[PDB]
């Protein structure tokens, strides 16, 4: 769920944080536009907590 403007030049994440009600992993995954900016794409979900 991310789109640029453009295109899409490179990729990234947050580090991972623990949800204390789902008690499970959870990261943002950003693509970086070619303009310059950020797209928030998906939420990543990983191990317990």
């Amino acid at each position: 769920a991310c789109q640029c403007p453009d295109a899409i030049s490179g990729w990234t994440h947050t580090d991972y944080q623990c949800h204390g009600l789902e008690n499970k992993m959870y990261r943002h995954v950003y693509a970086i536009c070619m303009n310059g900016t950020q797209v928030y794409c998906r939420t990543e979900w990983g191990s317990s907590c």
